[PDB]
């Protein structure tokens, strides 16, 4: 199956997902200079306050943390997008050194890591309908630097311990997302894929212009995690990121001048 070693890592996705070679692929590199502003773009509108998460699983392939989506709560709207999406999990990339780990660069740097906010279309009535869909899906992409720690990731750290190997999960209730944002809601944006298989090319990325500052300890902690199961030979869960595929014929726009 697919993951992110030598033998079944982003080069050899194309084999059983061939869409990896498609038009709008993700992640990408953002050419600042070359991003145009938007005046037409609005204020992103991220509305956090209920939400509601349940339960933390690592899947293998990263840790989810997953909310409960059944009401009208969690969601973006604004920004590029046109209605309004629902905050189905949250999840990140990493890498083994701080130098690397992010899916998305910018001007070619990457950043230690990367942390996406998926949502879905509610026209679409539910995350399995909307990843068929070209507009399904809104993932907010926000950057993680090493420097100061993020005391709303610590909850997330913290529970790691409990979720080593691949198909563990834990209850993970009460986390209140709005703790990982920076303070500009200023964005690139552009259409894109699910930077996983099955590669589907139904995302709008937004992607945040401010990376947030986590520490050199809250990210070692990520490193501790395994790709594989519970008395499989360990793997780390580091470098989990796909790299930057080609733009082909995308514009990525600025909210910001
Ligand atoms: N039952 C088994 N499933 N997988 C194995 S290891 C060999 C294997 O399946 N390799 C492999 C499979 C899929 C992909 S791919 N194209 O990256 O999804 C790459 C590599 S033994
Ligand atoms: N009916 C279906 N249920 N789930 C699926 S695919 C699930 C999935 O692959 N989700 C997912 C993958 C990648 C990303 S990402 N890294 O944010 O582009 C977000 C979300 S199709
Ligand atoms: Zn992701």
């Amino acid at each position: 199956h697919w993951g992110y070693g030598k033998h079944n890592g982003p080069e050899h996705w194309h084999k059983d997902f061939p869409i990896a070679k498609g038009e709008r692929q993700s992640p990408v590199d953002i050419d600042t200079h070359t991003a145009k502003y938007d005046p037409s773009l609005k204020p992103l509108s991220v509305s956090y306050d209920q939400a509601t998460s349940l339960r933390i699983l690592n899947n293998g392939h990263a840790f989810n943390v997953e909310f409960d989506d059944s009401q009208d709560k969690a969601v973006l709207k604004g920004g590029p997008l046109d209605g309004t999406y629902r905050l189905i999990q949250f999840h990140f990339h990493w890498g083994s050194l701080d130098g690397q780990g992010s899916e998305h660069t910018v001007d070619k740097k990457k950043y230690a890591a990367e942390l996406h906010l998926v949502h879905w279309n509610t026209k679409y009535g539910d995350f399995g309908k909307a990843v068929q869909q070209p507009d399904g899906l809104a993932v907010l992409g926000i950057f993680l630097k090493v420097g100061s720690a993020k005391p709303g990731l610590q909850k997330v750290v913290d529970v790691l311990d409990s979720i080593k190997t691949k198909g563990k999960s834990a209850d993970f209730t009460n986390f209140d997302p709005r703790g990982l944002l920076p303070e500009s809601l200023d964005y690139w944006t552009y259409p894109g894929s699910l930077t996983t298989p099955p590669l589907l090319e139904c995302v709008t990325w937004i992607v945040l212009k401010e990376p947030i500052s986590v520490s050199s300890e809250q990210v070692l902690k990520f490193r501790k995690l395994n790709f594989n199961g519970e008395g499989e030979p360990e793997e780390l869960m580091v470098d989990n990121w796909r790299p930057a595929q080609p733009l082909k014929n995308r514009q990525i726009k600025a909210s910001f001048k």
